[PDB]
């Protein structure tokens, strides 16, 4: 039975970096990169790049369209890996770059909060999400929270160098940080997914650069996985 | 095994009228009214009435949002009936008021054609539709096409008396009529659903009022059903 682990964290915390480290360390370990992340570098990539660029121009027009396609794209990619990969593995683990929960409780929620979605768009989105999900095989065995300060993440957006992201303000990162702390550290965040309240969470501090020095982080991952 | 039959036809052809006749004639016969039709008279009804009113104001803003929610609402309602009803029936038949195919090939397609959706919205919508569907138990055993002239349908919009519909122009009805003829009479319409090319279709002329005189129509339904 494939273990499903979500890697969660703020923008430019180092999730893609970490996930690309993990995938190389075991034949039993596979990754589902986040669709939105792939659109930031096929018909979905063409759709995704258009909707991302339009979002940057007019978030209040495109937020509902972007969020629905981002989440659909994620479910399709996660289900494809779950059904396609790790069939011969001894201790199969599939690492998701973020989850359907971060789609809704971090990003979509923040866009609603910024009035980039109106109430009808936000209620349709949650109804769609509740339905699109409660049809199942994507429920998580655990979450790994890559915890970085907003300033770390701001600095890492500058390091990564995507033109469209250089205007992202610290205040946005602080807002998303607060949301991640409520959800994954304090577990104050109420979701519509009862099992998430009890899902094990491994929090890793990634303020220190780990690209050349990640063995301690991986050791904590291997320990966490053995507990599941 | 429940037989799934779609009732298809132009606006105000008499589908709701016909379906409400059928449901009363047999304990083995159930109906799934069309969500949009219910929104034209719960959280989905609240969402639906808002998005319908916004569509009437600004179709080029709301077409993608409306079409996705209308189709999701339809799938949810059709799956609920399929899983809930006709469990003790001898010859169970579930009559759908329209289908996921009319959502996409009649309405959404026409909104794309009117530039009420841009290419990205239309390509996201078709991707979503292709995916949302190709996950199955809703495939049709047959279609009943209630064929009325545009003028019949225009006259019936006036009879029904919904304020927001009284401005619907004949040209709109002619466009949707042409689409229904291509799909269900000529079968010139190419879809992404191979089985539809071979699905049996019963075409009923409903230009003559049938509310008090429908026995001949029902006889044709019972004959058609016996062939499936
Ligand atoms: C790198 C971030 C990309 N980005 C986004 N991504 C996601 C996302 N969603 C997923 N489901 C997954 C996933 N991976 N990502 C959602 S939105 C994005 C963000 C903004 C944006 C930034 C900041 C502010 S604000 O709060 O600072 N703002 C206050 C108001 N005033 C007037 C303007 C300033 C914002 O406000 C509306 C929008 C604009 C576009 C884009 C693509
Ligand atoms: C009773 C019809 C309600 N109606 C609609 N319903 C559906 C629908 N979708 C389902 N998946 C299921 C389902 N049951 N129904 C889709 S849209 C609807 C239609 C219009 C509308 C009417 C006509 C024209 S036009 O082509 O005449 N037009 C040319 C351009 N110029 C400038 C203006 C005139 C139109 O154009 C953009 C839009 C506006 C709102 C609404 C809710
Ligand atoms: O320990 C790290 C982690 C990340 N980065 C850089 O920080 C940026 C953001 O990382 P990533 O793209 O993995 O962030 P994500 O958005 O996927 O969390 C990239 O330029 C990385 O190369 C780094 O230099 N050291
Ligand atoms: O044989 C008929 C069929 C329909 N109608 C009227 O035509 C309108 C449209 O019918 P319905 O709402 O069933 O149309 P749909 O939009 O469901 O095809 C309603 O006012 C019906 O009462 C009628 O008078 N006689
Ligand atoms: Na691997
Ligand atoms: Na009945």
């Amino acid at each position: 039975r494939i273990k499903k682990i979500s890697i969660e964290g703020n923008i430019a915390a180092g999730k893609s970096t970490f996930v690309n480290i993990l995938k190389q360390l075991s034949e039993d370990w596979e990754v589902v990169p986040e669709p939105v992340a792939r659109w930031s570098n096929t018909m979905e990539q063409k759709n995704g790049g258009n909707v991302l660029q339009m979002m940057y121009e007019k978030p209040e027009r495109w937020s509902f369209t972007f969020q629905t396609y981002a989440c659909l794209s994620r479910i399709r990619a996660q289900l494809a890996s779950l059904n396609g990969k790790l069939k011969d593995a001894e201790k199969p683990v599939l690492f998701f770059e973020r989850s359907v929960y971060s789609d809704r409780y971090i990003f979509a929620s923040n866009l609603y909060e910024s009035e980039s979605m109106n109430e009808t768009e936000w209620t349709i989105y949650q109804d769609w999400h509740d339905w699109m999900n409660n049809q199942q095989s994507l429920e998580l065995d655990g979450i790994i929270y890559l915890q970085a300060t907003p300033e770390t993440c701001l600095h890492r957006i500058y390091l990564r160098g995507r033109n469209e992201e250089q205007g992202i303000p610290l205040e946005y990162l602080e807002k998303l940080h607060y949301k991640h702390e409520s959800w994954l550290l304090h577990r104050t965040l109420k979701t519509n997914f009862d099992y998430l309240q009890e899902v094990p969470i491994l929090t890793l501090d990634v303020n220190e650069d780990f690209k050349d020095k990640y063995e301690s982080l991986v050791e904590k991952v291997k320990e966490f996985l053995s507990t599941l």
